[PDB]
């Protein structure tokens, strides 16, 4: 559940955009605020928003996860990435959840949706999910 103070397009920058992270404990810890559980697996793009913007506005194709929807776009290019991996899963309490750092490089496919009129008008297409990696 994506807490409803924050845009589609917001809180996938919150979850999945940083250029320079911090490890994955710290970084995780603002995102298991609004869940019920600690979430098992976390990707961080090691990209600008700017750029997830750009890569919407290309060939669309059918989401790999759900090919009934059409709104899908992926990546030139391969972009390195920051992989966080929860190591005590149902373990410890969704207050003290700790992370594995986890180096990779790979296209992505995001899909993009209209903007939310919270969001900014600079941006028509905005990304709201990230599909996979490939
Ligand atoms: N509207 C949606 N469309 C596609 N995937 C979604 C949607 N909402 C949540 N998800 C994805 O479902 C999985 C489980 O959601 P959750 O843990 O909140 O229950 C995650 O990979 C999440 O993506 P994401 O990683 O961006 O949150």
């Amino acid at each position: 559940m994506r807490p409803p103070q924050f845009t589609r397009a917001q809180w996938f920058a919150i979850q999945h955009i940083s250029l320079n992270p911090p490890r994955c404990t710290i970084a995780m810890r603002a995102i298991n605020n609004y869940r019920w559980r600690c979430k098992n697996q976390n990707t961080f793009l090691r990209t600008t928003f700017a750029n997830v913007v750009n890569v919407c506005g290309n060939q669309s194709i059918r989401c790999p996860h759900n090919r009934t929807l059409n709104n899908c776009h992926r990546s030139r290019f391969r972009v390195p990435l920051l992989h966080c991996d929860l190591i005590n899963p149902g373990a410890q309490n969704i207050s003290n959840c700790r992370y594995a750092d986890r180096p990779g490089r790979r296209f992505y496919v995001v899909a993009c949706d209209n903007r939310d009129p919270r969001d900014s008008p600079r941006y028509p297409v905005v990304p709201v999910h990230l599909d996979t990696t490939i």
